[PDB]
């Protein structure tokens, strides 16, 4: 079986709707599988956010380091780092690191306000010649994830090229290029996604998304042992608003896609 036939099977007995771009920065070859439809991005959208923010800390040397208070109205329904900070504050670089590697919702917030709103996340995006991506709503209602709804999404495809820009590319200057990927490779919540399915040694940064429709995603960089850098997106979401996460779907994904690497 080719490697379509096998994402194919895959998507057939999965009970949902699969799509995949892994696009192999050695000859930048790639492998597709509906990677041009739009999937809601839940929380994956945190990459653009953070990114955005170290794009305007490379005209701004005291941007990173700037505070900002955390009030416990700012809370939401997740926010494992920033309710350790409330009544205190947290600077930009604090929320970036806490919205992208634990997947905290308070700190994509204040990164978005900070930013003056989604619009400006979108132009941000769009700065990067990623013409897909829409950031709509805050968190936490940018999760509904409803089938057709075109708010907060983007294609695999759209999301693997930005990723490859914002890590390994164009996208930023080298020091937030480095801290982009510092906090990528530092992330905590990947574990059974794409990891699961590649080999125990790699190095893999990665940020995870899971929300509404059994929407289940994971966009991350892969650096191979012997080989150059594969960047996937692997999206994955179902027909009934309360389906389960399927992450084991991911990994298998990863594991087809990455074979031979």
């Amino acid at each position: 079986n080719s490697v379509q036939q096998q994402l194919e099977a895959l998507e057939k007995s999965s009970g949902g709707r699969l799509g995949v771009a892994l696009i192999n920065t050695a000859d930048n070859s790639q492998i597709l599988y509906r990677a041009d439809e739009r999937f809601a991005m839940c929380s994956t959208s945190k990459v653009m956010a953070a990114a955005a923010v170290l794009k305007q800390s490379e005209s701004d040397k005291h941007l990173l380091n700037q505070r900002v208070e955390i009030k416990k109205s700012d809370l939401v329904n997740y926010n494992p780092i920033a309710e350790k900070h409330v009544n205190g504050t947290m600077t930009l670089a604090e929320l970036g690191a806490a919205a992208l590697q634990y997947s905290d919702n308070t700190a994509m917030n204040k990164l978005i306000a900070h930013l003056g709103g989604p619009d400006k996340v979108t132009a941000f995006a769009r700065s990067l010649g990623d013409e897909t991506f829409r950031l709509d709503r805050t968190e936490p209602t940018l999760n509904t994830a409803i089938p057709g709804d075109p708010r907060d999404t983007t294609t695999p495809l759209a999301m693997a090229q930005t990723l490859k820009n914002l890590t390994l590319g164009k996208a930023l200057a080298e020091t937030q290029r480095a801290q982009l990927v510092t906090w990528l490779k530092g992330n905590t919540t990947g574990s059974a996604s794409i990891r699961a399915g590649l080999p125990k040694s790699w190095v893999v940064g990665d940020k995870t998304g899971s929300c509404d429709y059994g929407t289940t995603n994971d966009i991350a960089v892969i650096w191979p042992e012997n080989h150059a850098p594969l960047v996937l997106v692997t999206y994955f979401t179902q027909p009934e608003q309360k389906a389960e996460r399927r992450r084991d779907i991911l990994a298998a994904a990863a594991k087809i896609v990455t074979h031979g690497f």
